[PDB]
DNA sequence: CCATATATATGC
DNA sequence: GCATATATATGG
C-alpha cells in the first residue's frame, strides 16, 4: 500500500539512473531532495534491480532477434549476388528494393531497444545499462587517481577524436571538465556543470549555437566509451 | 512555455 | 561506425 511502487516511481526512478547510474547508495539523499517519492530503500533497490534485470532481457532478446534476421538476410543476398554474377539477373537496373538493400538496412539500423515496466513505457534498455557502467567506470577513474581533488582528473595521453564544428573552442581540456562536471553532478546535469565556475566551461555550452545539451550527452558517451575501450 | 528522446535522411 | 538537424512525441 504505502511502499507501493507505481508509474510515478518507476519514472522517476528510471530518469535518476540515468542521471547517477547504480543509485543503491545514494536513495537517502535522493528521497531527502524530492528527486525519488518517499518509499523505503529495500523496495527501490528492489526496484533497482528488477528494472535492471528487465533491462539485460531485453537486450539479450533483441541480439537474438536482429541475428537471426541476419543470418537470414545474409542468405538472400548470397543467392542474389550469384544470380547477378551467373548473368540470371541484371545488373545493370535493379529495384531500389532489392537482397543487397534489405542486408544494408538492416545491419546500419540503429534504433532504440525498449520496454515497458510496471506500466511505464518506452524504457531505454542500451541507455540504462551503459549509463550505469559509464558511469561506474568514471567514478572509478575518478576515486582511484583523483580522489582528493577530482579537478586534477587528466585524459593523459589519450587523445579523443576532435569536436566537429561546435561554436565554442572545444579542447581535450574541455572534455576532462565535462567528464568532472558529470562525475559531481550527474549525466543531463548541464546547466549545474555550464555554471560550475572551476569547470571553466559556462562561455562554451549554449542551453542554433553548439554545444547543447543533446551534443553533451553523446560527447560523454563517446568519451567514456573510447576511454573504456 | 520548458525539457529529453527517437526515427529519419544525410554527411562524415 | 557516429554526428547532426529536422520533425515529432511526450513528460513537466
Amino acid at each position: 500500500d504505502m511502499d507501493s511502487i507505481g508509474e510515478s516511481e518507476v519514472r522517476a526512478l528510471y530518469k535518476a539512473i540515468l542521471k547517477f547510474g547504480n543509485l543503491k547508495e545514494i536513495l537517502d539523499e535522493l528521497i531527502a531532495d524530492g528527486t525519488l517519492p518517499v518509499k523505503s530503500f529495500e523496495k527501490y533497490g528492489e526496484t533497482y534491480d528488477e528494472m535492471m534485470e528487465a533491462a539485460k532481457d531485453c537486450v539479450h532478446e533483441e541480439e537474438k532477434n536482429r541475428k537471426e534476421i541476419l543470418e537470414k538476410l545474409e542468405k538472400h543476398a548470397t543467392a542474389y549476388r550469384a544470380k547477378l554474377k551467373s548473368g540470371e539477373i541484371k545488373a545493370e537496373n535493379q529495384p531500389k528494393d532489392n537482397p543487397l538493400t534489405r542486408l544494408s538496412l538492416k545491419k546500419r539500423e540503429k534504433k532504440a531497444v525498449l520496454f515497458n515496466f510496471k506500466g511505464v513505457k518506452s524504457l531505454n534498455a542500451e541507455s540504462l545499462l551503459s549509463r550505469v557502467e559509464d558511469l561506474k567506470y568514471l567514478k572509478n577513474l575518478i576515486n582511484s587517481n583523483y580522489k582528493d581533488d577530482p579537478l586534477k582528473f587528466s585524459l593523459g595521453n589519450n587523445t579523443p577524436k576532435p569536436v566537429q564544428n561546435w561554436s565554442s573552442n572545444w579542447t581535450k581540456e574541455e572534455d576532462e571538465k565535462l567528464l568532472i562536471g558529470v562525475f559531481k553532478y550527474g549525466y543531463g546535469s548541464w546547466t549545474q556543470i555550464r555554471d560550475d565556475p572551476f569547470l571553466g566551461i559556462t562561455d562554451k555550452i549554449f542551453l542554433k549555437k553548439v554545444p547543447g545539451a543533446i551534443h553533451l550527452g553523446r560527447r560523454v558517451d563517446y568519451l567514456l566509451s573510447f576511454l573504456r575501450g
